[PDB]
């Protein structure tokens, strides 16, 4: 197989890291150094990473087992599937939420006889000590399912951490999978822009975020849909870096230039401290040119 | 440009009508006499059809401004981007839920200063005569938004229709949007059954429980415009191929029109008894003479 990227317009597509669509690519010199996303994680050739699904429906959701204990109501971790979650092992179920130090308001329904609105629950995920997907648990806070009960949970919105150790949210970091107690095993690797002069694109899209740092924006490294496609080609690396056109659909003109790098992730070159790629189109398309150097020099994008 | 269908499991992709993993495969002798599904709809050759997203992330979703009205509040609908929904183009906006004839309990968030809770809006979407999507309004009980806040709304269960004149819900049945539609499809001959994918969707009083069917991964949609491949005969012969083992568990065809079909051994339960982590594979172009070896138990 030949390496390729999909040939869908950009703002068709969907955020790895919460289901919205892409309105925005950004550079952040202070967000932009180091990123450990768990989820929109995979190599050019196909390997998944982290708690990276192939599905957007796996994406920001949670399947359990409802547990009443002493110091809280929770969830006993499965797969979306209903399938035995391994602890120790992945940093969490797959497609677990990878946003770090806030609340999580979240959307539960029965999987079993569901009857209506008393089978949806409206709970909070605190990232407090009880939070250990890792281990196979969470607490959840007004939780009224009964004890065992099977439940799929949705991510609605994020807000401040409810034990006030901050005041914004901030989407950049990932959760303590492994609580106080240890690192999680099998987290995707950290990423860093590795070219010269090159700063990480950010996809954006919108989602409810109470005192985002961005506002009510989330960064990912990958569109979902980049991800079906790598996996579904496992298309050979036969170089350092991909070099893209991001092109007008209708024209075909070449509206700047991009490495993907094999980790999965993709820079560009700013035009002299500019916003770099924040000006072009969102209804453009990325296009494989060749393999390149790691070198390889791109030509600035955007407006100085 | 050779034609294929996405090697990945059906059991890690969605269903094309609801945000949820495909769990089974299905035939149905009553509901796959005809179906006109608006969602999970594209060509082959990579042509998006009724009102079917690229992405997940539109599928199932409602945009709009609140209305404030007498009979009842609503939303005027926009695209889920916030761009405006013209009539006479499509049937709906993009990604408008095709789940006919029931109640939709849906949660809304303000799309602009999101606060919190105050901003969060679990509303009731009923299918009743201010239900007019293809014009590009419908009315929402429990919605206390202010007039003109812009909300994004996404389903979180359905429900046999408040006014009772049905006490189940059949997800078999696409909505009324008015008076651009996805064709219907049929069954084409010679014991060929259409092959429904199916999730676990909160259904209350399903048909067939707390199941959607569809006619296409959702993920196959967003295949087909990458690849838009020149359709080269009548039908795709596929192999739903052990991803581990290369064993062929069954044969099926995929018309032009970006539905699969199947024939059951003795009108038995068909593709249902087959597992559910295997991969479609393209082989080669056939006529629709091509008979199908039978799939499943009698
Ligand atoms: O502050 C971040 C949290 O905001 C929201 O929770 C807050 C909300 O539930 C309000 C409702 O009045 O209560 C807040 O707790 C207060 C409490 O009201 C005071 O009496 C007490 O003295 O202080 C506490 C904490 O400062 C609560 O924080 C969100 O729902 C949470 O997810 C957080 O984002």
């Amino acid at each position: 197989k030949p390496f390729s990227v999909p040939n869908l317009p950009l703002n068709t597509l969907s955020n790895s890291r919460v289901p919205s669509l892409i309105n925005a690519m950004m550079i952040s010199r202070d967000h932009g150094q180091m990123v450990q996303f768990q989820n929109g994680r995979v190599t050019l050739d196909g390997q998944l990473q982290g708690t990276t699904p192939t599905s957007l429906s796996q994406l920001c959701k949670i399947r359990g087992k409802v547990f009443h204990a002493s110091g809280g109501n929770g969830l006993n971790l499965t797969e979306l599937d209903g399938s035995a979650y391994h602890a120790f092992e992945s940093p969490a179920p797959i497609g677990f939420p990878d946003i770090g130090d806030c609340d999580w308001h979240m959307s539960a329904t029965a999987t079993n006889n569901f009857t209506g609105s008393s089978n949806e629950y409206q709970i909070l995920i605190k990232q407090e000590s009880a939070f250990a997907p890792h281990l196979g648990h969470v607490q959840a806070d007004n939780l009224s399912a009964g004890a065992n009960t099977d439940l799929i949970v949705s991510l609605s919105w994020i807000s401040p951490v409810s034990d006030q150790h901050r005041h914004d949210v901030d989407p950049w970091v990932i959760p303590r999978y492994g609580s106080s107690l240890t690192e999680a095993a099998q987290l995707a690797p950290p990423i860093y822009p590795p070219g010269f002069g090159e700063a990480i694109v950010f996809f954006m899209s919108d989602f409810p975020v109470v005192s985002g740092v961005n506002g009510m924006r989330i960064p990912c490294t990958l569109p979902q849909e980049y991800v079906a496609h790598f996996v579904n080609e496992q298309a050979p690396t036969r170089g350092e870096a991909a070099l893209l056109h991001y092109v007008d659909p209708d024209t075909h003109r070449n509206l700047g230039e991009f490495k993907m790098y094999p980790e999965g992730f993709m820079t560009c070159v700013p035009n002299s401290s500019g916003s770099g790629p924040q000006t072009l189109p969102i209804n453009g398309v990325f296009t494989f040119v060749s393999w390149v150097s790691r070198f390889y020099q791109l030509k600035p994008v955007g407006t100085a």
